[PDB]
């Protein structure tokens, strides 16, 4: 299990002081790109971006590809913060979301037009847990000129899956999640494969092949040849737009980088472990979680994503008696069993070394039943021995 | 010159451990609300939004206000960056920016239609230093249901200017200036005064008349009034595109701000001083600063600033012999004249408290003999002697 | 009012990225250097060295010249811990202090023998605010050749007074007060003149003398002449004994540095306002503060102090009817007042850009009407203005 | 592998914002405090008191058990910079070291006298790896009323060894190292199991047991019971010595703390295959390691230490031909290999994930041919394979 990863999540972009300044400094960032082509050597991409958030990195990673009159096609199983992105913000911007509910691929094919700029992907999908088919849904788009965007932040850096081994164009990354690991730090990045042929499509993406007004009068293709893409995000989207990282945020996020494989691996084990036993448990009617064998989109998992099956999970707890009678949410299973934890904390957050909770009901395909896990790196047998005394607190006295 | 700004710039925010806590968390920001609530009062505002970049802070606020297929209309008199973000970033997302020239109201009355969302100004305009006519600008615009955003950067946090008291509705900061005070920290803010009345427009300003598909339907006139802009562009904005700013930046951010009318202040009297003095020497042509009673706009400056006229200036410097026969830049005097420079540090940030300058046509009305200055707080005679020497060596074997 | 001293605070120590960086490292500090050298040029001397407190920088500072059997002679004139330190902590190390009163010079001869190896001073002691008569004590030192220690805080870095210019050898900061100026960063300073002549008492401090065993044979005063005690105190205590600063107190200080001239003239321009005006109250029985000419060491101040006397001032309020008719503390004036300040906050630091209250005898001479403030940089009449509305308060239906 | 160490090490101190503020204030450290319960509940004590670094922790720890006039005495095995401390600083202070070769109980004892206030030992032992005899040698010193003191800094934390669970009476930490684990911050810990008796020697102890006149006539025995130690060196040393620990550094080392397990786990894992590898190279004279069999200490380290062996080896590299007639020391094998090291970092701290390496007599039982190697948490292959491409360069064109 250990392998190659653990040398160049501590090493990329350290070529000669031991630790990686703060320049924290307006003028003359090295903190951010260290991170940005260590991120890039673990994604097996040509070079990235660092951005202020996740959701930056979403909006900037889109508006490099789609302008005003243009179209994206997205798969409905979206995390819901993408969802609103996509729809709401992305339209006022005359940007069109289109969404293919199931992943056959000529579903994808079905709204291409000309005038699509991209297909976005998540690794895993909130919150069904699929993982798409990457090689049938990046060979239709790439037969009709279009690159394909993944979210890979379920994809921890890069331990999990890297989607540009099966043909993906763009990733974009959460860092705030399992890169940085602990919970303090907002961030994302942007990395490119260097791989998408820019200059087969002048006219699909003329942001790379006529003069940029916005930028000397360059050609971002003849200039920067492959990394067009990531130069002209850099050069003009971030330069006019700002969502820029400060370099405390680059530090800490390093820090995280340098144990990813290790966080995540038993992350992993640690998940697969508990949803092994939640679904043995006589309190649990469902439990979702990609490497389970009851799962629909096993298959895909099984095929894409490695070392393990990703950090969160999904599980239903059965009703309390007179289930639908009961007037009062908070007074619903669910809510119930995330009330009475000791050890996972009741918070919105996935990818910290903590363990997390939501029943989403009942905050934040959403049953009164339902509960997500992130799952932490804390001990297995406490994490599970806390759902099992919540289980017991809630039903107390009176069999499963 | 001391005022109760001192008082509002160490407390509004903190009226409840001494020093404010940096939370650097994900999931349960403080320090950032602190900020927020400090600009706000110090530019008489109703609430304030703090994000990644001066630069966010435009593209936001502008954002809250227009959509694809609208427009706005702008001075010409533009920050270098914002005039690309203007001209060419804003064009991919549908929006038209209608440039102005002079401050003629009629000029921007010329421009409107029903699609026009805003009217933007810079409190000291660039290149020439020019102070906008609030009153007229405002009262032309609020006559057609237009509101008026003003970037005051160059106002130093409302210490110069108050440009909501002359009826402005939006103020934009970059804070990385002056407000920061130190080039450590780059962050904006968005400034409400709160005072524009959204409900009398429902079919411009759809986006607080209409229920927010992005935000459980909520309208917002209806839910927060006269706050509509600034909650919106919080809740559904920079909650989708993520600018957020860090909260080690809103920390140092804060830390400046405590003295920002004792910086402030200073480099205002030193810009004057240094104004004054290169009006009187035999090596200079020009110069441009709008305390200067020969300035076009000093007018305008008189009745809008206080407290001083800002920390930047620009001069000319005296050709030497063979000028336009001279065909390599680096030898031509403005060049030569930074190059010799020793307190003034050779970069393109504007608000440090060290003294900075740039010879914008030898790196970035930008003719050759052009140098433009922010004035830091050194001691004048310091400042004076550098430009002295400098001028000494460049154009010695010769006569003044 | 504006000199040299304000250039210095910005450049002193950054030589040739505009910002320093924090280099939060362990291993190849930068930061801590030009902090180091900053003050060093502020203060007129030599060298410095920052440690992790202003406590630590005064117990290095001594132990960098006391050993066991030795004795320092002492004002008795001290911060309250700085005393705990000397008289009970520096006796555990068999340093023993010998305090002596007033500021006659025949007192600090008598207890002179051959092994005082210090004498230290304040230079506004606590709490009476007495200026010791440098010229005279440095004089009689230095005849018995004995160094002269200055804790040097409420200089303000250099800005109220530089002691090394009457003579003195070695000046120590608490930079946690005006140094840094927020209340946020807790640091020390030590600063060596190069002054004292080690070498003429090589018996007295053969820690400069004889090859250090603890520094591969070195003999400090042959090696590093007149920085012998300096980097004696580096080299051998700051390694051996481990008081560092970290680096990002080293950043916040300097941030702090910055400002120091505007702060500090500030704070002073205000103590002395608010000691005149409270000095004419008919709530006030008596007011100390250096800058009065009702204080009994004027003369001292006046001769040795600059630009001001100082932050910090004490003042005792009149009785209420029934003086000494209440067993209750709590409800006499002095305690009366504090708890009605709405602008002053009550805590037990110095040197916060915001103005700090205390009364000792209710928790930490220490008579029972005593109030000391720490006067901020908030507008004077706001000031005055919070003591006026607490005295109205609290003698309510009584007259002044 | 995995245990209840991986709980602790997450939630201990956080009893109910997720992550912990940092607490950047001077006036009202609970960042430090989360992280002394921490340290403290790893280690099995009672409570842990933070300081600026590991030689702070070490003096701070014996000042808090001897004054002038004073014995303590202590392993000869010591990390350097402790014997310097010991030898040289401790001697200013009346505290004489006795150092004791080897690991006999016998020859501690016959150096026991009334005036003996505490034993030193180090978990392993610089600079051969021997892991002293804990129970033979506490069994001797609580014989005769003395305290046990252990550098735990090679233990990681508590997760190769508890020395508490042997007897030891006060643990000190370098969180510079393993417990950081990023070589970003200095900082040292404390820990007190509370067990020692200090009531049974009164006058051994007099600081425990006689009203403590440096803080309110106080008896910490009588008011603090069996935290005394921790008490009294808390308030009294900490307070007036200053070696306070940064609310930065604290947030810093609180983040390496999370994966505290993973990272010893694989270090010790790392070091023992490297360890065992070393030993079968053509280019090696001698390996020393405690987890290898033919360690002379072999045995102690199995029987103290768990989970593995540590993090450092050391080994010797062939000498190239013409040693003794080189007169560039550069040209030495051991300097050579180093240099041609590639993923090995060459500088001196201990306890980073990245490998680092030093060969002493270049720098800093010191010979040509020793390298010292903290063995990072890289995948050992790569490892390996740069110290065989270094052996390969070094020795390029012989026989093996
Ligand atoms: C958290 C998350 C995001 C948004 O990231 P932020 O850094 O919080 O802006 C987007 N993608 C995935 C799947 C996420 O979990
Ligand atoms: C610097 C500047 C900007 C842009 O702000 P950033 O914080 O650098 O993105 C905006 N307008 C003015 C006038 C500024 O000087
Ligand atoms: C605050 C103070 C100290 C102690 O400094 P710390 O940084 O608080 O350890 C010493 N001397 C003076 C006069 C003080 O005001
Ligand atoms: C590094 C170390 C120390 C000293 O700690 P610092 O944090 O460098 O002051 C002492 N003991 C051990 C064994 C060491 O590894």
């Amino acid at each position: 299990m250990p392998s190659h990863f653990d040398t160049v999540q501590l090493h990329a972009g350290q070529e000669n002081s031991r630790a990686v300044p703060i320049y924290a400094t307006t003028s003359y960032n090295p903190t951010s790109n260290v991170l940005e082509e260590r991120i890039a050597a673990l994604e097996g991409g040509a070079a990235a971006l660092a951005v202020s958030s996740g959701q930056a990195a979403q909006t900037l990673a889109i508006q490099g590809l789609a302008h005003t009159g243009d179209n994206i096609v997205s798969t409905s199983y979206l995390y819901g913060g993408t969802y609103n992105q996509f729809k709401i913000s992305f339209k006022r911007f005359g940007i069109e979301a289109r969404f293919v509910e199931g992943d056959n691929p000529e579903e994808f094919e079905k709204v291409f037009d000309e005038r699509t700029k991209a297909v976005y992907l998540e690794t895993i999908g909130n919150p069904k847990y699929n993982v798409p088919d990457f090689e049938k849904i990046v060979a239709i788009a790439h037969k009709h000129g279009i690159p394909v965007v993944v979210d890979n932040t379920f994809g921890a850096g890069g331990y999990f899956c890297q989607p540009i081994k099966y043909g993906a164009d763009i990733v974009t990354h959460s860092a705030t999640k399992w890169i940085g690991g602990h919970g303090t730090t907002i961030g994302g990045i942007i990395v490119d494969s260097g791989k998408f042929p820019w200059k087969d499509y002048p006219e699909k993406f003329p942001q790379f092949s006529q003069p940029a007004e916005g930028y000397h009068g360059t050609i971002y293709n003849e200039a920067y040849g492959n990394l067009a893409y990531i130069v002209h995000v850099r050069t003009e989207l971030l330069r006019d737009l700002g969502p820029l990282m400060n370099p405390f945020a680059s530090f800490l996020l390093l820090q995280g980088v340098e144990t990813l494989s290790l966080r995540a691996e038993r992350h992993g084990e640690n998940a697969l472990k508990l949803a092994k036993w939640l679904e043995q448990s006589p309190y649990v009617s469902w439990v979702s979680y990609p490497g389970l064998a009851s799962h629909s989109h096993h298959e895909n998992a099984k095929k894409y994503l490695s070392n393990g099956f990703g950090g969160v999970l999904s599980f239903g707890v059965k009703d309390l008696p007179n289930a639908d009678k009961e007037t009062d949410p908070f007074k619903l299973s669910g809510a119930q069993v995330v009330d009475n934890l000791k050890l996972a904390s009741n918070l919105a957050n996935v990818g910290d070394a903590k363990t997390l909770v939501i029943a989403p009901y009942f905050t934040t395909g959403v049953t009164k039943d339902l509960i997500r896990v992130s799952v932490g790196i804390e001990f297995i047998d406490d994490i599970i021995a806390d759902f099992q005394q919540s289980f017991e607190t809630v039903f107390a006295g009176q069999k499963p």
